[PDB]
């Protein structure tokens, strides 16, 4: 009887990587480089964040006075997310502690079908069948309780191991007639199976992956069904969830944010916070582009001189030298850019799940 089991410790007790983020020279590339009015203004710049992402997607403005070297010394700058060997068993601060304590199931299918088959075999009582129950209760919650003659108390079977809590995976199709913006962050109550519980679920897209890493997205997609990472108790029915929130100043107290079902009871399931860095080409040689306004000193050039150089009209290429002190450097690429496209560059992060609590009322 416990959220987090003790069993779930000894599983994952080898430890595999301990990498360091101090003692570097330059970034981690080594693998393949050298109060109604606060809710109005807090809905307001929502919307902002939001449309700035539509426009802008992971941009980021680097201030003159301010290094990159200490935001950027955590980020990890590999050239392609699907092919790279991303692992699950990492040590970093913005891992939950939690986490150590969650049942780690390693396949979901198949155990859901032996448990199904279990619960189908080993129950000892037929279903369809009068039963008196009689179940310890703790005794001031007596006093939530009506008479079962006015009101409906209906009781909810349990498969093995499902108070144990694991990471969860659900799917995310919004609601018709619906555009409010929601985060991958702000608490949303999730009514699966029958039970409800107040879920941060972290936004990303289905797509399939070699690495099982997937684009962390910010917001709910407008037009795809999105998936939802969180840790959350298991349901091993695959039962639709229904995704809302109590509102008391509208008539009814749900607002029906999306809906879907539970897709995937998978550990591996990590997301990548992407931060893409701006930048204008200023001059253009035949073969050598001299670039303007990325950093503002030239030791944030030669800390970055590994992690590729994009363009969005599809360009890559790489660092030649640092030019100035301004943040000015000449790069090498490998199609010829005009002044009006727009380089950049692209770091990832390693993002966890977070924690789920129960909703009551």
């Amino acid at each position: 009887l416990d959220e987090y089991a003790p069993e779930g410790t000894e599983d994952w007790s080898d430890y595999d990587e301990d990498f360091e983020y101090d003692g570097l020279t330059t970034a981690r590339y080594d693998d393949h480089g050298f109060s109604p009015e606060e809710e109005e203004r807090q809905l307001r710049e929502f919307r902002d964040m939001e449309k700035e992402d539509r426009e802008f997607p992971d941009e980021i403005e680097l201030e003159p006075s301010e290094s990159a070297i200490e935001r950027l010394k955590r980020y990890r700058g590999l050239k392609n997310l699907y092919n790279c060997d991303w692992q699950v068993d990492e040590k970093d601060p913005s891992s939950p502690a939690e986490w150590k304590r969650l049942l780690r199931i390693g396949n979901y299918k198949n155990t859901k079908n032996r448990i199904i088959k279990e619960t189908k075999n080993e129950a000892q009582a037929i279903a369809g069948d009068r039963i008196r129950m009689f179940i310890r209760f703790p005794k001031f919650l007596l006093e939530k309780i009506q008479d079962p003659k006015q009101l409906l108390f209906a009781v909810y079977g349990l498969l093995l191991h499902e108070h144990k809590n694991a990471v969860v995976n659900f799917s995310l199709q919004r609601w018709e007639q619906y555009d409010k913006p929601v985060p991958s962050q702000e608490p949303i109550v999730v009514q699966y199976g029958v039970r409800r519980y107040t879920i941060q679920p972290l936004f990303s897209q289905g797509s399939n992956s070699p690495n099982n890493v997937h684009k962390y997205e910010r917001f709910l997609h407008p037009d795809t069904v999105s998936v939802a990472t969180c840790i959350a108790p298991v349901d091993f029915t695959q039962s639709p969830a229904i995704f809302f929130k109590p509102s008391p100043t509208d008539a009814k107290n749900i607002e029906l944010i999306g809906h879907g079902t539970f897709l995937n009871a998978d550990h591996s399931r990590i997301l990548a916070k992407r931060a893409i860095l701006t930048g204008h080409p200023f001059r253009f040689h035949k073969t050598v582009v001299t670039v303007r306004y990325m950093f503002f000193r030239p030791e944030d050039v030669e800390w970055f001189k590994s992690i590729p150089l994009f363009t969005k009209s599809g360009r890559s290429g790489f660092i030649k030298e640092s030019l100035g002190t301004h943040g000015y450097f000449k790069a090498t690429f490998d199609g010829k850019l005009s002044a009006q496209d727009v380089v950049a560059m692209s770091l990832y992060k390693r993002m966890w799940p977070m924690p789920s609590l129960p909703w009551n009322g």
